[PDB]
């Protein structure tokens, strides 16, 4: 990649949530292997982010590559209307088997935001079919579910800046962010949620939350009793529960799915990211036959959704390989060992002036700071330490591949500890 | 593939816009090559659908395959936040160069619906940043732009059953479907409805959004290019942004590289997908002008607020680059022109069948519209029995084949269509 290439990127290529006028530095990556990203000039970086949490098996994984190349040899893609294929069937068999028993119907889609849109549409169509006037969603503050208009409508109105779309987005119900930590349970915490449930129980189509961990909305880790109470409340009121596990699914929090921490099953489950081992985009939204059949028996005769590339053979094959790796079960001790090391190596950050909080769960390690990070300056510092860490807001956090070596994880935590010693990289 | 596999699929796997309680049969596909799909039982079918518009180079294309395998060797994926890579840069260079001069800023995304959502958010943020009170979209009836919630808000309310979401979906403005045909003459009267809505709401409209020339899902309609010339001029006069959704028409399908070329106009925002990757896997792109891209970033947000996990996916970009490289040979132009002539010639006799309401053709799109709806299970079986994959929808029996299709293969497709409509058997 020439300098002109980089110039073109800066002036012509929009990057995720960043200015086209005040771009901060980008780093040119040529390849990746194991837990390392390789830059154009040869610099090798230990990946602390798993490419936004998806690459749980690292990069250039033999199993993943083999499955992908083999599916390309058969067919990378064929349409899913009136046709089915082995990769979709094998993938759906695994998804049904690995999730709670009631979740036995699968709607594959292209991305996390779309999987959330699908779950939302499922709930609305469900009630439309039952002839129940229910169109509200009840969610938590600090929640984040994606970037498309439906998903945006259930994101924290303050973090996702709902003022920008005030008038276009439907108005949903936002209970207080869960206060009890993953910590002791305080009954005082339920008051806000209960309040909204009592006043709006007749019109709520579904409750939607990220289980245990609220990711992009603040890397918050809350008490599982919340999920227990919400499942019970939904059960009593006849409301659907949507669990967004696009970030928490496939082992990240120490359990296969975060709902397991509370031993609850949602009515609708959204999955993505690590689904494909972070090789390419794919999502899945699972629900019950009660939901799936009711919808088909309604006025529309079917669930009204179906994107062009639905069921893409290549992506399904990658996902099959990713799930196959998890089948060994090795992730359980890998994540447990990571958790221990994170909790050990991040503890010193609690002596640093710039730190507000340190919290760890499975392969998620968070250092919350008192002031906003300088994302450009901190990223450069990290690159200089030979690590890839992408902080944002007041969070310097790690979500590494499950296969990361102790010495690699150590470089990440050391860099973090060093970074927070200095106002240098803040405001 | 076993029959148990088919049972699992029927009972546990949702398919696009189809019932779970009253299933229709699906056909198991094990592989595909050239312009053929290969069923699990060994039957080979000539593909008449291009897997919904996208597989313009067919299947198991050596150039696409090699490009995908090579990218896997480097990295199938890496995040795009604070990172860039060669496949993304090359693709964006190509996209900027092949589209109208003003369109030079590229937002890569995952799917067509997301690309439309991005276009719509761009329009909203553009006006929110100039301090103007514009949150409505003006679109045409019989339009389809995706099935995520924002996209649904600009789809035809009847065709997409907006009654199901009545009260949840924002109410946009719907001008009548364009009446003048690509085949025929322009009629000034066509404009009254659109002109009327514009005059009454010119002040609240953030953008006009349409599919140029061909409205796909909403009826496979083919309208007169004068429509786009007018819409461009009107948008220009009123200071309104024009969004062209070319997710279906892009990359040669209508006989021109982009359907906007039939009118020689450029939109402010252009959405692409489908054939972008040669139908190998999902990827989309929304391009806009410097004026739009810079204005948004200077707004309160400080940036365009969107960024999906797999944005810029190296693997998909590599496939898209290979697909575009194939189109650089220019061979598609004659290929599509020849397909067009053959479709016109061989579907023409369908116009004398009693079951046929209309026959219309543009580039590598051939449509036989019928008077009654098709019997899906029955007609699908007939087609497969003829050794062809044609998937009709409602009153439309259509062909959109890969550009590489051989005349003999194309002839089997048209023969089958003509045979399907000769009597009332496969209808209702
Ligand atoms: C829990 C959850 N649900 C849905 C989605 C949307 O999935 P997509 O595939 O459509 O993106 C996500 C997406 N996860 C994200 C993770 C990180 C960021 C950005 C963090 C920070 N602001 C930064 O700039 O780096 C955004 C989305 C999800 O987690
Ligand atoms: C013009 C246009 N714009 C947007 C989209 C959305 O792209 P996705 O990748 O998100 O799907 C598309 C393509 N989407 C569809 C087009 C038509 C249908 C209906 C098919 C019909 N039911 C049938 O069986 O034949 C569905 C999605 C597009 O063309
Ligand atoms: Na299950
Ligand atoms: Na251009």
């Amino acid at each position: 990649m020439t300098t002109d290439d980089l110039a073109f990127d800066q002036r012509h290529i929009l990057h995720p949530y960043t200015s086209m006028t005040s771009p901060l530095p980008v780093y040119p990556v040529v390849s990746a292997e194991g837990c390392e990203l390789i830059l154009s000039d040869g610099r090798r970086l230990v990946d602390g982010m798993s490419s936004w949490w998806a690459a749980i098996h690292g990069y250039n994984h033999p199993q993943l590559n083999a499955a992908m190349k083999s599916q390309i040899d058969a067919m990378s893609h064929v349409m899913f209307g009136g046709i089915t294929h082995a990769p979709a069937i094998e993938l759906c068999r695994k998804l049904v088997a690995m999730t709670p028993q009631p979740l036995e119907c699968v709607f594959l889609a292209d991305s996390g935001s779309v999987a959330v849109e699908v779950a939302m549409k499922m709930a609305l169509q469900y009630w439309q079919a039952k002839g129940e006037a229910r169109q509200r969603f009840l969610t938590f503050r600090n929640g984040y579910h994606g970037d498309t208009f439906g998903a945006m409508s259930v994101c924290d109105p303050d973090n996702s800046m709902h003022s920008l779309w005030k008038g276009y987005l439907p108005e949903n119900l936002f209970a207080p962010a869960p206060q009890s930590r993953m910590g002791e349970w305080d009954e005082r915490d339920m008051v806000g949620f209960a309040r909204l449930m009592a006043a709006h129980r007749h019109e709520i189509a579904a409750v939607i939350i990220e289980p245990i961990v609220q990711g992009a909305g603040g890397m918050r880790m809350y008490h599982p009793e919340w999920l227990k109470r919400i499942r019970k409340i939904c059960d009593r009121e006849g409301i659907l529960l949507i669990a967004d596990e696009i970030a928490t699914g496939f082992g990240r929090t120490g359990k296969l799915f975060a709902c397991e921490h509370a031993e609850i099953a949602p009515d609708i489950l959204c999955l993505g990211k690590a689904l494909t081992g972070g090789t390419m985009t794919l999502s899945a939204t699972l629900t019950t036959r009660e939901v799936a059949e009711t919808i088909s028996n309604g006025e529309a005769g079917c669930f009204m959704h179906g994107p062009t590339f639905m069921g893409n053979p290549l992506a399904c094959a990658a996902a099959n390989a990713s799930l196959a790796i998890l089948e060994s079960g090795d992730w359980q001790q890998q994540v447990a060992d990571i958790e221990v090391q994170l909790r050990e190596q991040l503890a010193p950050a609690r002596d640093a002036e710039m730190v507000a909080d340190v919290r760890v769960l499975g392969a998620i390690g968070v250092v919350e700071t008192t002031h906003p990070v300088n994302m450009a300056a901190l990223q450069k510092f990290f690159v200089e330490q030979g690590v890839w860490i992408r902080p944002f807001g007041k969070l310097i956090y790690l979500m590494p591949p499950y296969i990361i070596l102790p010495q690699q994880l150590q470089r990440l935590t050391a860099a973090v500890n060093r970074a927070v010693q200095d106002e240098t990289f803040f405001c």
